[PDB]
DNA sequence: TGGAGAATCCCGGTGCCGAGGCCGCTCAATTGGTCGTAGCAAGCTCTAGCACCGCTTAAACGCACGTACGCGCTGTCCCCCGCGTTTTAACCGCCAAGGGGATTACTCCCTA
């Protein structure tokens, strides 16, 4: 048995960190940590990243 | 009237498939007892439904009389039927999708 541990990359920490500031206001917490695991598995399971512009 | 042909009948054969009957279970109908009530029986009031009379007039009705409208009769045609050809898409089969819902998993926190 190996662990294998790799931190979150800059995407994931910003939806991870400003997923966790919900915990300011609510603690809800296990559907917190079923975010909390989507993200640290991708965040395109939280936000699909798609073809983008500016504001307009 | 006759006739030909096209349309409908009837008779027998075939098949399939659904109705009628059988079997398990269950659960919902029945037995037995309790308790509340509700509606059934008496009694009182007096409400308004019925009957009658007399007057008023305005609504009904009998009949005069016309003319306005119902209907049969003629002509036209056009437009819907009937039947043959062309075409389309309804019906059937088979596979696909997915989409919904109920069960199961596991944390977190309310509430008793």
């Amino acid at each position: 048995e190996i662990d294998v541990f790799c931190e979150l990359s800059y995407r994931q920490r910003a939806m991870y960190q400003s997923l966790r500031n919900q915990i300011s206001i609510m603690d809800t917490l296990m559907n917190l940590v079923m975010q909390f695991r989507k993200v640290c598995n991708h965040p395109d399971l939280f936000e699909r990243a798609d073809t983008s512009s500016p504001f307009f």
